[PDB]
């Protein structure tokens, strides 16, 4: 039931999931001013050499690239992070037009799009564990703008084609995430929840400072995705994004400076 339209989107999500409305919810604009920089952050560990993608699936929200996470391969560890946690998936929330799509704000800022790696805690053993616990899961997020085409994400921008739909999926091995990464590791950190529904507060927030760029045809191509299943009236798939939230009784710490 729930979505990204007037009926159905995010001002609309508490009446079935109360915790919308909780005490540390995500995303936040991110005040560059007010984050302050913590030296005790340890440098953070992107481990992505022998990560394995699976599948690429539509699931009616956005796209998920999916992992194989049945052992320690693809791992994120340091920063604000206690242990290790191994990524699961990746996906995008992203607009209409060019001037919003990102989740997190920076100064009020909003990017084209922006990405998460998910990753889970290994020490709850299984992710349907980990959610249900406030350090279950680290989600990295980037922000996407648009200038020069992103090399990295052309093979994922090529297959989109063949999931247009709702429920659609295709084999998508072989993809290395390092060719999303930017150039800086420098990153904002809080603690927060799922941005969609079911809101679980189980996320550390790990939010790299540098955007990536993407070209206009890369992301025009996320824009001829769509929401509805096949057979069905086409929704185009954009502005799945959820707007910022409350900041509350919480600290966004920074890496740098
Ligand atoms: N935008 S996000 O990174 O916070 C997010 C959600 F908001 C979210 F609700 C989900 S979901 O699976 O709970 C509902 C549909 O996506 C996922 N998916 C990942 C994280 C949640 C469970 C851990 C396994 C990887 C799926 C998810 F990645
Ligand atoms: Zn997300």
């Amino acid at each position: 039931h729930w979505g990204y339209g007037k009926h159905n989107g995010p001002e609309h999500w508490h009446k079935d999931f109360p915790i919308a409305k909780g005490e540390r919810q995500s995303p936040v604009d991110i005040d560059t001013h007010t984050a302050k920089y913590d030296p005790s952050l340890k440098p953070l560990s992107v481990s992505y050499d022998q990560a394995t993608s699976l599948r690429i699936l539509n699931n009616g929200h956005a796209f998920n690239v999916e992992f194989d996470d049945s052992q320690d391969k693809a791992v994120l560890k340091g920063g604000p992070l206690d242990g290790t946690y191994r990524l699961i998936q990746f996906h995008f929330h992203w607009g209409s037009l060019d001037g919003q799509g990102s989740e997190h704000t920076v100064d009020k800022k909003k990017y084209a799009a922006e990405l998460h790696l998910v990753h889970w805690n290994t020490k709850y053993g299984d992710f349907g564990k980990a959610v249900q616990q406030p350090d279950g899961l680290a989600v990295l997020g980037i922000f996407l703008k648009v200038g020069s085409a992103k090399p990295g994400l052309q093979k994922v921008v090529d297959v989109l084609d063949s999931i247009k739909t709702k429920g659609k999926s295709a084999d998508f091995t072989n993809f290395d995430p390092r060719g999303l990464l930017p150039e800086s590791l420098d990153y904002w950190t809080y603690p927060g929840s799922l941005t969609t529904p079911p809101l679980l507060e189980c996320v550390t927030w790990i939010v790299l400072k540098e955007p990536i760029s993407v070209s206009s045809e890369q992301v025009l191509k996320f824009r001829k995705l769509n929401f509805n299943g096949e057979g069905e009236p086409e929704e185009l798939m954009v502005d799945n994004w959820r707007p910022a939230q409350p900041l509350k009784n919480r600290q966004i710490k920074a890496s740098f400076k």
